[PDB]
């Protein structure tokens, strides 16, 4: 016919910009005197208790493994990093003008109040903290943007409840976001979860050596990825079908952790929504939302 | 009739940038530098293809090299030198007669836009391509013949005037319209922020454990010589339908974008060259284009 498809290397940069996040551990009234928590190797001998096969079950399963713990004499897991919203989320990194123009121009109404709310709820709720938010006595989320401090505990965190505080850090996350500039914010998780408790930090992939559990290290201190903390951050949607809780921001909403993607094949991924909203089809509120969550995530959308 | 160039016409290359190195410093303690090393992590994934949804379930495992300032740092340091080498009229290979003439055909170029304008890629920062996104504040210090010059605040895309930056053009005009050669000292100090990544140059390796690979030396981040210099000679804003500077190439090549804003339209520095030679006349901004591509470097022979 005449429609307008998207240039070959069609790529955004991404917009919110974590740091990795490092382990401290401190008592819960003393979060001056922090130390640093070091990831150890140790043997671990098992069980072959693999549901397809009976025949291995008296056989032995020795490994390697690195873990990370609180000393004995600490009982406060505190985890560190810095988030960086950064504007300008409509201009693309490597596509051309038109396509990218007119994808601007169709989502220019975008709810940028929701978007930013929603990151900097994830954020505050501690969800980047993942497994390390299991069996917390409490949780201490603090937040520090433009010399202003934030404090925060009695957050539900799959739901996105109205807090004025999280309202007054969105306020400034989505002024950079629907426009340009960029805003730090610089985070401390404080986590009571008793002496001796196992974390959980990053895992590697050791396809080489001994090891069969590898966890990520900064000179030899636990850690997490920056992404696994982005991939935290962007989990803000509720819009695809029959939504229940909500999912990472992905082109084909995958979760592959589950083997299953709630945006494929159904005329509801990034590239679909995409593509309609060049060619002069409308697009809802919602799906304008999970479009500029997609340019903020940022990646190639380009032909392949 | 036609002078015809010798086949094996060349010019070497006349601004020669080093290696830069980046270290991480404090933005308000800058003696205490302490040197950005490339790290290796694995990085989990989607499938993510506009093409097919059936791998939409699918994962994927990498391992890439990554490079971060410290969470006790807050500055990026870039440091590298940039030696402007004259002569540039004088052909490495080619013979005499056609490098003669077109050496006398272009001396009317306007030598002190040429200087002012790599002067000014240097000076605003353009070099550091992605680390400049996202600074509180960039400072650049270059050092030239026992004197230092400091830059903050400049326009990267467009060439405003400043004194400095027109001061230092000077000399690099007067080696670049003579002889000898001077050595520009460089460094820039970006307020990224504690534990910010940092952008080295990236690597190629056929199949390798690592699907993203950073340039290292000893081990520490650093960027391609020939990145920075790409940056540098990024001052032609004479091609048709003009935008914004590109690098000087003889097709006006951008292969980042697919695309040459100076191929097939006799806007090439082969025609020019051609036409420079046997008698026809150019432009002052074509005499310009045509000398910081001898400037650049490379064969211009059949």
């Amino acid at each position: 016919m005449t429609k307008l498809k998207a240039p070959a290397v069609l790529a955004y940069s991404r917009k919110i910009n974590p740091t990795n996040a490092l382990m401290f551990a401190v008592n819960w009234s003393d979060r001056d005197n922090t130390t640093a928590v070091m990831v150890g190797t140790k043997t671990v001998a098992g069980t072959q208790s693999v549901r397809g096969n009976p025949n291995d079950a008296d056989k032995g399963n020795i490994q390697t493994v690195n873990f990370a713990n609180l000393p004995h004499n600490k009982n406060t897991l505190l985890v560190k990093y810095n988030v960086k919203f950064v504007g300008d989320v409509f201009k693309a990194e490597l596509g051309g003008g038109e396509y990218s123009n007119t994808l601007q121009t169709a989502l220019e109404n975008t709810d940028f109040g929701t978007l930013a709310y929603r990151y900097v709820y994830n954020i505050a709720a501690g969800r980047t903290l993942w497994r390390n938010r299991v069996g917390a006595e409490s949780i201490e989320t603090v937040i520090t943007v433009n010399d202003q401090t934030f404090t925060f505990s009695d957050l539900l965190v799959n739901e996105f409840d109205e807090d004025v505080d999280v309202a007054e850090i969105a306020d400034m996350v989505a002024g950079v976001l629907s426009g340009e500039g960029f805003v730090t914010l610089k985070v401390e998780h404080y986590m009571l979860l008793g002496e001796g408790s196992e974390v959980f930090p990053s895992q590697e992939f050791v396809e080489n050596s001994k090891l069969s559990k590898q966890l990520f290290d900064l000179n030899g201190q636990a850690a997490m990825h920056d992404q696994k903390i982005g991939n935290a951050i962007r989990t803000i949607d509720t819009w695809y079908e029959d939504a229940t809780t909500p999912i990472a921001v992905e082109p084909y909403g995958s979760v592959v952790r589950n083997g299953v993607a709630y945006r494929a094949g159904n005329k509801t991924d990034l590239f679909t929504l995409m593509d309609g909203a060049v060619n002069g089809k409308s697009l809802t509120e919602e799906d304008q939302m999970f479009v500029t969550a997609n340019l903020i995530r940022g990646g190639v959308f380009g032909g392949g």
